[PDB]
């Protein structure tokens, strides 16, 4: 009672333990009852989660998403487990195994897509076999020979589809895209929806999360749901998304995650001789989307805006998406050393109320911040995670060792939690976030 | 390659996965496949390795343990997972279920019993349940109010019908109820069982753990199987049993164990209220047990005999059980720093051969030591586990300090084996073996 | 900023540090300013604190000790540094050079004796001897039989001396010999305490520690030096104290590190075959003074009360030290649960108001408590330390766990404090102590 | 016995403890008895290592190193201890307050220079301080405003006087100023060494280092001697230097060194508002040296080579300074790539009869290797500390992680060796070496 945090060797084994208690089988629910489904990119933070477990096990679950991809190449953002209920939007008003083409056979999924961080999970597993031996490292060897193409075609849909102009930024069609489904960021496109007749429906999400503070409104519910039917009238086809889709934006943090992951992949590419074709593609993608993100930055604060396609404007608000150019790099010396004083100062991790030196999803001075509502103000672990190992990729060693430090020193109740409460350290959203148990387990070595 | 040990968070993480993996629902198997059953000592270990993860289902593993408790308090040795298949002799064989007065309803188990460390896992449960908040001391108070009636009977089952005579040890009827199958300590009582007309059957044990250098014999299991039929035929009456058993022994090491718990559970009931008649009786079997066990000692070196019943002999052997009255004191004091001097010498943890300073299950010196052979030999993390616990309640800190140490070196490779070879550390038996698993859990803390 | 506390490594470091840097050469100073020279107590917990740093130096530390043994066995409370002044009494004020019969010569030293935890540092010596290995054995083993008969006398001077009437406790003459200065156990004594006319001089601790709330008060210090002239006059003789001193007091903690320390000698003497005459007076003195202890205690709560031998009264105070019974052992069993009651309940560990589950010295419901006032009410970390000890010892592990723990929570600023405000955890007294520092060395491990 | 290492704690006490005993007050010596004085390279190290322990007591050892600075800026590679002798050559055969016009007053100097390594530390010691508050913060700015022109000078000397042509590399006039005396990479070039009429002596540090095997030979001390003689002739002028040394080389790794140390400090100078000119020449020969690194590249595997000036060749050899380009970057990509091969692979970090995973000073596969003796071959925990560091600041986090733990591991023995037998782990040169212990405190955070 004097202090209810953990040990690092228990908290570990609380992190473990949750992590093997969400595991379906060959798939990884994002949360026990939230989220009891397969979610994209959290699969690849369970991956590296697991990784220091099992490397086999770690494998297992990104080919269970690989067996999700589309044929067009898109990783879907939800692989629904089968006969499982609690989730809305489900299978049935996705109506992708009946509308889309190129949808999986035999695998249930939704019919968007999410962040490309799944080659950091790939390096993560290949850097923890490589220390294992060589029937370990044989397993990840033998993932990357079965998996290496089905991850160029995902790099190569991101490319080709959602960067049909060259432009070097990736273009979403729903918010739910970019992880940050209420996110201050995505507020005056989502003002530009009118739903037409919209199909009666009731949340599931609020039945288990029910204080209104922590989730998005049923406005914005009737906003992401709409969108669905905008998708499924065009039977989820890439060619006429753009000429239909009430939603369009190019998101830069997307975009900066996927310059990182182009590098990552590309440099796996090389280290285990994959078709140099590939690694070429992989490098001119990951140069083609740094540069997309240094051309949205501010000239005097190097923060990177989102754009609307449909109303051709920049979008500029106070989120964490903003450093989106300290994950991958480009800037000029000047503007990066700008971005990081923006980053340490008053405005986000210096600011004097946090209870944790860590980022929150959108600035406590803007006016847009709400300190328990999702993506619009709480500290969130996963988003730790990412800094810190972006952080110390670019050399930053003593930076990303100050954000795990805090992020360990938070995670230390052990409810792991989805996010936290900026300011009070409260645990809000989903306990038992299974993202939150990988970053732990990734961090505590 | 260069070290393949694992840091304490990785060993941690890596035990707390192992154990939800042997996780059935409700009961942990004792190993993934050579003992995919609940075992009632392991099922103890268990609740002590899940007790830093959760207290609730620590406490649940009892629970389901001790709903299959039989009618006049014995808790029987296996408690078989429903459809569960791998395992002879499995219950069909054991037929308690048809035979058997005393076996409960709706749980099949087997038809004798294992010694007493339930007490020992009820303490650290109160001990994690009070450093972590009033919902989780609630959980379990509230277990302690439905189980103590049932853990009184089950000490009174042995007090009163395994120590008719009142000469306080704990006499088998079977080798497996001391635990230690294949132990030295049975080989002349196993030489006067001779079966009749054994009905066929076929192991299934050497079907998973292959090398026979590593397992009982066939002979052994003969006689294992026989004394199953003796019991049946007498539908595991408990007044008929010394009048048909071919294997009568009285175990010194049970009796220590008897009386150490005996203690514990009378503490517990101080701590707790319970009834002032109740604990009476504890600490009277804590007393007579201890000094049930002193009678059999050495004159020199303090080590415990074993007795033979029906022979009306000691047994003379080189084994851990020796050690019996360091668990549960009572020896004069000259005669236990004899006993330690046993212990610590070349015959036990100071023999020069041994990679890691750990108590062998048979001395190396002995002629009946086998560096492979179950309990002929190996090093058991089990026993490390009981006696460093044990030790440090007798107040011996830096001993009981020195055996952790050892133990958590050795399990350091991450494989959690059943048990190991003393000379070369070489994991042997069941990998993923549970109660190694839950030695690490509660060490490292 | 966020987190001022240090990583266990990093305090750990920070300990020894601090250690190297009291060290004079020889003798390490009880701190670096307000107790600049070798204190007797202090200088037992420097070496339990250089042990796992160098076991040679640790010996050193005790040789320079007994090395200023008096002539009759006694050790003094204080060994001075040649040369250094900011102390006061300083040893023109002590006189014992010029008028101590008994004094040694070439150390100039105090008059007054201290605790006997000696011979707890011996065994701490030993025990990481031990693991060191030949060279290192042969070091601690040599120290014994070159300090074996010097133990001896010294414990054999407080039994025959301190003693004189066989009550199985210690009699002191100052309450600077109890190393709780101003404790309220001492407060009717000194109330009986007159000064005649008194030498006059200036104080130096307050020099150096300025808040007046955290030291004695200038009436206090007046008695303390009284007592220093009624010595003197009789020039330290042991046969005339007693005839002419306005305080003497039996201390039932000294009393019970005494048998302790007994016990713990009397074990080393077995272990490295001393005399057998000593090895059985040593034990003797063990249940002497265990029972002496026993003696003092309510036979509600078991808590133990000092005696004024003058005013032939029991001395009923709500300190720590009414806890020395469960340091000794010897207790009824009814009578020692009770006194764990106490020590966990809210008037001790158990205070609703503490930072930290750790034992003030002064109950913080007595009407003597003061939080910052050095001995009426603040948590030392020495005591903390022997507690620990002491309770594992016992083999209460829990128990000794929590108060290291604890103890290293509040350890963990790094300040390495004298003693600690209860409530606030705000550091007091001196800083970098060196007992403090020891303390936290001997725990990390 | 059976484990003879120590615990993290252990190590890091053990590692602070010693840089304290090493403490002659306000210079810490290089070990305590080979190296009785102030060097340069180990003084850089040792604030690293303090930096954990007492922020002002790290400025201090940079602060008595910098008032020995020359006129000129040159930090010499010796700074005596006042009245120590044990060292040769002494400041007597140096004769540099004689004869150097651009010696210290008051302080007793080498003649010579060594790796620039200060910057790193003063890196370290901010890093720190920003963790530890705002009095603590004061004493680095304050370090900082006292020191920052100094530590231009000594950059601006080593640019201006050992780069006279802007090659971007710095010249050497003694192997000693490489810090790797007898490393493979001089041999040719002090194979045209030929001493004339030598001035007799009497080495001291094979009276303290006796075996053979582990340092430098006669013959190579007589022609470490005789170049002395040449600087003393000329009184040693800058100007003169190149007219009549006998070695005169391009050091690459020490070039490498600079060109980080130069980014270092440029960082330095903007984050705390250095004169814009410093930091512009900072940045200026940032490039310039790590261009001159690269210049000397094999264009097939990276390895950097050394020049002799005298005999216009490059110098190729098999050591560790062919990865100086790892340190300061540069390389274009695919040569990167080959150069990480080599440092992997069978020739040096792969070798597969090294105990561990750690960079040989001279690869075992050459002609050159000695396994034994002092920079021909042994691991030396130094340069494993330079590398992760380095490393670490590119990016390559699993690569500095891995040399980190492998440090660890090979420094757990607490001999805190010199350096270390490449295949035996056996400790060589001189114990209780400062720059290893701090390696240690800096690696244990």
């Amino acid at each position: 009672p004097h202090d209810p945090s953990f040990t690092p060797t228990q908290l570990a084994a609380r992190a473990a333990y949750l992590l093997r208690g969400n595991d379906l089988g060959t798939m990884t629910t994002a949360a026990p009852l939230l989220y009891p489904h397969m979610w994209s990119w959290d699969a690849a933070f369970v991956a590296i989660g697991l990784a220091p477990l099992s490397v086999e096990r770690a494998v297992v679950e990104l080919d269970t998403l690989l067996s999700a991809q589309w044929r067009n190449g898109m990783i879907p953002h939800i692989v629904f487990a089968n006969g499982v209920d609690g989730y809305f939007p489900g299978p049935a008003r996705w109506a992708t195994a009946t509308l889309a083409d190129n949808a999986p056979r035999n695998r249930l999924t939704s019919g968007i897509t999410q962040p490309p961080v799944h080659a950091i999970a790939v390096q993560r597993i290949l850097e923890h076999a490589r220390t294992r031996g060589r029937s370990t490292r044989a397993v990840a060897e033998a993932f990357l020979d079965r998996r290496w193409g089905d991850l160029m075609r995902w790099h190569r849909w991101l490319a080709e589809c959602r960067d049909r102009n060259e432009r070097g930024r990736i273009t979403l069609y729903h918010g739910w895209e970019s992880g940050m489904d209420n996110s201050p960021r995505w507020d005056s496109a989502y003002a530009n929806v009118v739903p037409g007749k919209l199909p009666e429906y009731q949340r599931a999400d609020n039945v288990i999360i029910t204080d209104p503070s922590q989730r998005p409104s049923d406005g914005e519910y009737d906003r992401y749901l709409w969108l669905l039917e905008e998708m499924k009238a065009v039977r989820y086809d890439d060619e006429r998304l753009p000429s239909v889709m009430s939603f369009q934006v190019e998101d830069v943090f997307f975009s900066a995650i996927f310059s990182v992951a182009c590098q990552v992949l590309a440099e796996i590419g090389e280290d285990y001789k994959r078709p140099h074709a590939d690694v070429k593609d992989l490098y001119l993608w990951a140069e083609r989307f740094r540069a997309g993100v240094v051309e949205t930055t501010d000239q005097r604060t190097g923060a990177a805006r989102d754009f609307d396609v449909l109303a051709e404007k920049w979008l500029v608000t106070e989120t964490a998406a903003q450093f989106a150019p300290l994950l991958c790099g480009g800037l000029p010396h000047d503007r990066e050393r700008a971005l990081l004083k923006l980053l340490e100062g008053p405005r986000f991790c210096g600011h004097p109320d946090l209870k944790y030196g860590l980022i929150p999803s959108t600035s406590p001075v803007s006016r847009d911040f709400r300190p328990r509502e999702y993506w619009r103000g709480p500290v969130w672990p996963v988003l730790t995670w990412l800094f810190s190992w972006c952080f110390a990729r670019r050399g930053w060693a003593e930076r990303a060792r100050l954000l795990r430090q805090e992020g360990l020193r938070q995670a230390s109740d052990g409810s792991f939690a989805e996010y936290y409460e900026p300011f009070t350290g409260e645990p809000l959203g989903s306990m038992q976030q299974s993202w939150t148990a990988a970053a732990v387990l990734d961090w505590l070595g």
